[PDB]
């Protein structure tokens, strides 16, 4: 079994001034049952954060020690952690989520016809068969109820098997009968050699009588730790007699919360100063005390497992939510209806070049505004990601490149295919082959640099309202520099390298390069020269040559490694913002 | 006091396929403290759900009356619900939270300094005292921990005095200790005639006893509906006695989840059937129902009152998260100062009205995409506002045009004004007093138009990824038409009316008539004419007349009343979407 050992524990919290949650805690947590009781705010979820290592390490004073042996990198790995919140996906099932965790934190030495054995074993030891099948909600879509939902997030963190399970509350939400059931699950689960820590509210006297350890925890400081059930004759030497109440966890916190301010003032030196003192001069502190001094990544699945299953969630959720693909398809058939319509018909004339080069921008403006949508996809699921990372279900890079797929394909891929083909049929362009497949691949590379600064912006980021903000306006700021409205030749040598930074300005020199070698727009001439006055611009060579456009082969794919240079950096960039992210 | 009577309730959710939540129903409330207990699934929420008119009264079938007579209109103004997952507003702290619930659901006639006397009167009887002025976390930084937010949602509900006050399980989350000074405190606030409905997971027996009523739900049945005193010997003569559990409602639950799979799997004709069979022969059956026989929107605060409390709170979300205005306010200046420095020193010339009218289609487009960021405005907290609706605590209307102050005034007046500024002392744009307001004008009904139209579509929706999207291909096919690229006079007449849409042909068109109207370029020439040639365009005038644009006074205002009647038609869709949407 695993010793789980904390000693000198304390804690800070900023919030500039700093704040003592959690003074001086000891204590030794031996395979078994172990309950942390006291009152709200005493310090029970912060005693449980700290000894399964989610506190941020800058304000945290003592060691936590596994077997007297640190704590390994495969912790989260090794470990379970159900938290309070109930940080459950509600777009999937409770058999879905189930099955998630199940595929990414057990090994694949297993089947996944055995994994959903085992699934099915828990979901009938909790309790959960008539909403198995049914959703788990959201906030706003009503779904499976709340202790429902709480069984849900213990079922996860429990067809794992860990060595070491963190509960923080697990029969908060359940009722006096499933809450003793689920007890006697662990108690079952902990009599093989698993080491549980929970915290507890209101327990009945059938589930405190399976603590095999006791800890109490009021105001941040230690009342009690030891056994539980030489708890009772420990409150006796100190002048607190029981039985006025049959529950000794009734009788517990009686004590150690009669010096709030709620109990003084309903129904009614320091009362924790006076307890926590009688402690440490107990024998239970020098027993733990004089045993805590004899004692002082490598993730589960493949990155290839964890890769073919966040995107597989990921397409669920968007075949179950289709509105911002369907959306997105919509108004692209629309407006590339009415962009061929305008330009419908494009003549080799004197005015058909500012036809076709005000087509082309149109084309190129719009797949990068289409990728502020992209700013959302990091940002809404931010706490079923940072929750998820924490208990070791996949690396940041197994996600990342999972939940590009479902970014990468639905919303940038194919809708620069339907938008190149419909503008084709209908404008007239080049009428070739392969600058129809040129176009579409341009038309590709703006989508993704304009989509990948919008993950480097937004990556991280609890709101879009930041990056959406900075999204727009350095497309406006991109959009001056593309080349069309103000010449780039006639700009000053001090904001001329800003044209380097510019995503639409790549793609429209790209589109214009592919679009005008090989025209000429002259033709329908007199005895005379041509008979407009620029005086003409017949060969679209020239016109190319006037915006400063190489006219050679690399003068166009000049433009699709300059984009995919921004691919890189902007997938870079947003990867190590995910990477790097503070989620304690 | 309040005699809520529940007859003949039955519920209905469609998965479609129905499921039939909450079978046959009835029952009585009176004054007291009236509570429900029953397995978790048991259908306790969907029981006090629909007792407190929150359910879609397409699928319940039945009628609740207060009093005898249908419940009124000022039904949320008069009555509370505490709900189970606490719906606080974790940038404000807990005595911010009390004192803005006891402003606008307390009636005015109460002083400021007596509504704060009350407001510390249930920070000390809940036991709140030091975490009253720290603040109530979000799911990324935490703050106030559980059962501390836990009792911040009890007492918004308790200041405002309800004469029915619903509370959705107001314990789980609380201590044994803790949870007994609550309901003493509810106990005394029931003895003064208001009545209280609530449903509860694991009493102790002190709490217990002081229950007035007792109603047992499993599996949307009812088990048992009567006397909570009269509750043992009524399963006495069931064949269930008693004293196995020192607790009747641990021995309550035993006999109601016996039929539980977690319960027989775990330490151990159908029994709900039989359960629910026996109380409908009962006599406490045939109490009610020969008594339920016999028994069978005017805001608190004015509208003035809730419109400076909305935007008040608004404020100080600002105030205290400014990031995407400070940022605002620095892409804003960044880009104001390099449209003035790529346009610097507007001369007069051949090349100087591609200039002018190149650069005031930059500061269009920039007041246009710069909107797309209040699509957010009504997402974010769509959760709070649905939940402070149904509450009672303001109209639409007055949440409405608070939360647009906090969007016009800090995210599209002002950013208005310092762009202004900055291109007009370092271009050289039209040097007179007034025209420089008229583009101030300009630019703020163009940031106006445009965010009005990202309210209109992002109202009442969850996430913003629709929203954004059709945002940003709608600006790209309002940039076809604004008339720069592609001359309006042109485009076929089954397609023009279409520029009539544009949000930028509008603000475009009135900087184009308040820049061009009274400049010359044509000056700087020779004895002979000019000598370049289109031929020329010298007088403002003349290209004005090329755009189509009209050189009255007229020609100016009437892009600005069309700009108002577009503010006013995308606000009201976007009141009309908040007030229709579905708040259940
Ligand atoms: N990061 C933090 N910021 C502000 N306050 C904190 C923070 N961490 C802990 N606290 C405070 O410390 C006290 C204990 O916190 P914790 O969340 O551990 O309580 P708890 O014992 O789990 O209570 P409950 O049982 O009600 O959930 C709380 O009163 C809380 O307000
Ligand atoms: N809108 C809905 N969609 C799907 N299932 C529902 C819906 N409403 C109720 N249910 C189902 O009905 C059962 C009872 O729902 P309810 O939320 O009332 O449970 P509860 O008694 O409050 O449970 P708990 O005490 O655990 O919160 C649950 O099992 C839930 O799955
Ligand atoms: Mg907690
Ligand atoms: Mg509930």
């Amino acid at each position: 079994g695993a010793v789980l050992s904390f000693h000198n524990i304390c804690y800070r919290v900023k919030l500039p001034v700093e704040k003592e949650i959690l003074s001086n805690i000891n204590g030794i947590m031996k395979p078994g049952l172990n309950a942390i009781l006291g009152p709200t705010g005493g310090g029970k979820s912060s005693l449980l954060d700290v000894l399964a290592a989610r506190k941020d390490p800058s304000g945290l004073s003592g060691d936590v020690l596994i077997n007297g042996a640190p704590r390994p990198a495969n912790f989260k790995c090794n470990s379970g952690y159900v938290v309070q919140d109930d940080v459950v996906m509600g777009t999937l099932t409770v058999r879905e989520n189930l099955q998630f965790s199940a595929a990414l934190r057990l090994a694949t030495t297993m089947t996944n016809h055995e994994k959903n054995e085992r699934i099915n074993r828990v979901i009938q030891e909790l309790g959960l068969d008539k909403v198995a099948d049914s959703k788990v909600g959201t906030q706003f879509i009503r779904g499976v109820s709340g202790g429902e939902r709480k069984r849900t997030s213990i079922g996860m963190e429990l067809i794992t098997d860990p060595s070491i399970l963190f509960l923080d509350q697990p029969t908060t939400g359940l009722d006096s009968s499933t809450a003793n059931a689920v007890l006697l699950l662990l108690k079952r689960m902990s009599k093989q050699g698993r080491t549980i820590i929970f915290s507890i509210h209101q327990p009945r006297y059938s589930i405190f009588k399976l603590f095999d350890s006791l800890t109490l925890l009021a105001s941040g400081r230690l009342m009690f730790h030891g056994p539980a059930q030489e708890a009772l004759g420990y409150f006796e030497s100190a002048g607190y007699h029981c039985e006025a109440y049959n529950n000794p966890a009734d009788f517990f916190l009686d004590i150690i919360n009669g010096d709030s301010t709620a109990v003084a003032l309903n129904r009614e030196k320091p009362l924790i100063e006076k307890l926590a003192e009688i402690y440490v001069n107990s024998s239970f502190y020098k027993e733990t005390k004089a045993e805590l001094h004899q004692l002082s990544i490598s993730y589960t699945t493949s990155f290839c497992h964890q890769l073919r299953w966040v995107s597989k969630r990921s397409f669920k959720n968007l075949l179950g939510n289709p509105q911002a693909s369907i959306a997105q398809i919509i108004v692209t058939v629309v407006l590339g209806l009415v962009i061929g319509a305008i330009y419908f018909g494009l003549k080799n004339d004197s005015t058909g070049i500012q036809n076709r080069a005000g087509v082309l921008f149109f084309l190129t403006t719009n797949q990068c505004f289409s990728s502020v949508s992209a700013v959302e996809l990091f940002v809404v699921e931010k706490k079923l990601f940072i929750h998820e990372y924490i208990s070791g279900y996949y690396r940041v890079s197994s996600y990342f490149l999972g939940k590009l797929l479902s970014d990468l394909l639905p919303m940038r891929m194919l809708p620069s295919i339907i938008f190149t083909c419909i503008v084709y049929f209908m404008l007239g362009l080049k009428p070739k082959a392969d600058a129809f497949f040129v176009m579409m691949f341009t038309l590709m590379m703006v989508a993704y640099s304009a989509s990948s600064m919008a993950l480097a912006i937004a990556a991280g980021q609890s709101v879009v309202s930041v990056a959406t903000l900075l999204m727009t306006i350095c497309f406006v700021f991109m959009m001056i520099f593309s080349g069309l409205l103000v010449n780039l030749t006639t700009i000053a040598s001090w904001l001329s390298w800003l044209q380097y930074f510019s995503i639409p300005r790549y793609g429209f020199t790209a589109l214009q390069h592919n679009e005008f070698l090989g025209q000429n727009f002259c033709p329908g001439l007199n005895a005379t020269g041509n008979n407009p006055c620029n005086y003409a611009t017949c060969t679209g060579e020239e016109y190319l040559v006037k915006q400063g456009i190489d006219l050679s082969p690399w003068g166009l794919w000049k433009n699709h490694v300059a984009l995919a240079c921004m691919i890189v950096i902007f997938l870079t960039i947003a990867y190590l913002k995910l990477l790097f992210l503070k989620k304690y």
